[PDB]
């Protein structure tokens, strides 16, 4: 849970910070914490709580399967093809949705947050 700060919506833009050297995994556990943070926000809004126990409940079973479905509602939402709230009836049909279109593990390269002295 957010210890201490929460999140503000600073409306100001400046440079980014080139922080000499790197830190590598030390930082990394932290950075790979908000994205793990930001993408359920993405699922439990586009996911109703109905469709989230249908799935939850495969991620049992099928732990990699449902896994792969997991991205495809994210990816979906930044494109702009869920329109609304998933349903079970919708999800249970997304399942045989990912696995028909290919897939893989897909990184991407590119600045979002720069560091700071803390």
């Amino acid at each position: 849970g957010s210890s201490g700060s929460s999140g503000l919506r600073r409306q100001r833009l400046a440079e980014l910070q080139a922080k000499h050297g790197d830190p590598g995994d030390a930082a990394q556990q932290e950075a790979k914490h908000r994205e793990a943070e930001m993408r359920n926000s993405i699922l439990a809004q586009v996911l109703d709580q109905s469709a989230r126990a249908r799935l939850s409940n495969l991620a049992l079973v099928k732990p990699e399967k449902t896994k792969a479905v997991e991205n495809y509602l994210i990816q979906m939402a930044r494109y702009g093809q869920l329109s609304e709230k998933v349903s079970e009836q919708g999800l249970i049909e997304i399942l045989k949705k990912v696995s028909q279109q290919t897939e893989k593990t897909t990184t991407v390269k590119f600045n979002r947050s720069g560091p700071s002295s803390g």
